[PDB]
């Protein structure tokens, strides 16, 4: 509360170290349906039906930029980018299996790099 604060964590590496995980997430061999914003004059439904979409390459701009307040932010729109995935993909196909299999490696480097 007021003049009542937790012992301050230094946040003075997140950026880099959000930087570096979107690198390992850009490079991993199932990126690929991610990498790039989903072509909505070119996928029929996208554009209705996913309400926020969020691609690799959006992240890499936001981060890049400033757009990000906190490692929280980061982490959501990474989330949604698998969460996206899901929706429009069924879990038995190359895509939907590709948006499971990042999601995971994410969440791990999310654990091992700040919990």
């Amino acid at each position: 509360s007021m003049s009542v604060k937790k012992p301050k964590r230094d946040d003075s590496k997140d950026l880099a170290l959000c930087s570096m995980i979107l690198t390992e997430m850009e490079t991993h061999e199932d990126a690929w349906p991610f990498l790039l914003p989903v072509n909505l004059k070119l996928v029929p439904g996208y554009k209705k039906v996913i309400k926020k979409p969020m691609d690799f390459s959006t992240i890499r701009e936001k981060l890049s930029s400033g757009q990000y307040p906190n490692l929280e932010t980061f982490a959501l729109d990474v989330r949604l980018v698998f969460d996206n995935c899901e929706t429009f993909n069924e879990d038995d196909s190359d895509i939907g299996r590709a948006g499971h299999n990042m999601r995971k490696y994410f969440e791990k480097k999310w654990t091992d790099t700040f919990k």
